[PDB]
C-alpha cells in the first residue's frame, strides 16, 4: 500500500505533485485485476494541471510514501520488482505506447528485493530522461508487490499479485531526438496471467528464478537505480 508523492529533478525536490503533476488515485489501495483499465495509471486517470519540465539527460526521482511523506515506505511483506515505462500523452496511454525505461526485481549479491531496497531508499527510485522528440510525456512507475501471487486474481479474486501504478506529467523541453520513441506494448493487455513473473511463490521458489514480465527495457533508456537522492525532512 504505497503512493507516489512528488518527483526530484536533477536531486531537486519539484513539491507535493498529489493531484497537481501526477494522476494520483484516492487512496494506495493496489490494482489487482490484469484487464481492468485501472492497470494504465491506476482509479482516477484524467489529465492533472501542471507537468514538471525536464531536459533529456536529467534524473528524474519518483517519491513513495505509506501514508505521510517518508515514513516506512511500503509494508516490508510487500516483495517484488519495480518498473517505469514512458508514453507519448497524446495516446493518453491508451494502446501499443508503453516504453519500458527501468527494471529492478531481485540482486543476488545483496540478496534483496527492488521493494526492500526502495525502503532502505526512503521511497526514491530514479530514471534518466531519454533523447526523445519534445513534448509532453506520461511516466508510469510500478511495483509489484508478490506476497500474495501464488494465486491468480482471474481464479480467486481475494489473491493475486498486487501493482502500485502511479502516472506523471512531464514535459521534455530540451532533446536533440536522436533516440526516437519505438512502439509500445498496451496496459492493459500487456501482463496476462501465463506471463512470467505475474504468478509465483516467494516462499518456496528461490528469488534467483523469478524472471520480471516483458517487455525487456529499451536499449535507448539511460535508467536508472534505486538511492537516495534528497533528504525530504529538510524543507
Ligand atoms: C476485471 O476487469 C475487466 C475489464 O474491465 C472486467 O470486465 C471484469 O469484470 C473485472 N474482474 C473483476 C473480478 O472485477
Ligand atoms: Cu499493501
Amino acid at each position: 500500500h504505497t503512493l507516489v508523492w512528488g518527483v526530484w529533478v536533477n536531486g531537486v525536490d519539484q513539491g507535493d505533485g498529489r493531484n497537481i503533476y501526477i494522476r494520483s488515485p484516492p487512496n494506495n489501495n493496489p490494482v489487482k485485476n490484469l484487464t481492468s483499465p485501472d492497470m494504465t495509471c491506476n482509479v482516477d486517470n484524467r489529465v492533472v494541471p501542471k507537468s514538471v519540465p525536464v531536459n533529456a539527460g536529467d534524473t528524474l526521482t519518483f517519491e513513495w510514501y505509506h501514508n505521510t511523506r517518508d515514513d516506512d515506505i511500503i509494508a516490508s511483506s510487500h516483495h517484488g520488482p519495480i518498473a517505469v515505462y514512458i508514453a507519448p500523452a497524446a495516446s493518453n496511454g491508451q494502446g501499443n505506447v508503453w516504453v519500458k525505461l527501468f527494471e529492478d526485481a531481485y540482486n543476488v549479491t545483496n540478496s534483496t528485493w527492488a521493494v526492500d531496497r526502495l525502503i532502505t531508499a526512503h521511497g526514491q527510485h530514479s530514471v534518466v530522461v531519454p533523447h526523445v522528440a519534445p513534448g509532453d510525456y506520461l511516466f508510469r512507475a510500478e511495483i509489484i508487490a508478490l506476497h500474495e501471487a501464488d494465486s491468480l486474481y482471474s481464479q480467486n479474486p481475494i489473491r493475486g499479485a498486487q501493482f502500485y501504478i502511479s502516472c506523471a506529467q512531464i514535459t521534455i523541453n530540451s532533446s536533440d531526438d536522436s533516440t526516437p520513441l519505438p512502439a509500445g506494448v498496451p496496459f492493459p493487455g500487456a501482463y496476462t496471467d501465463s506471463t512470467p513473473g505475474i504468478q509465483f511463490n516467494i516462499y518456496t521458489t528461490p528469488a534467483t528464478s523469478y524472471v520480471a514480465p516483458p517487455p525487456s527495457v529499451w536499449s535507448g533508456a539511460l535508467g536508472g537505480s534505486i538511492a537516495q537522492v534528497g533528504d525530504a525532512s529538510l524543507e
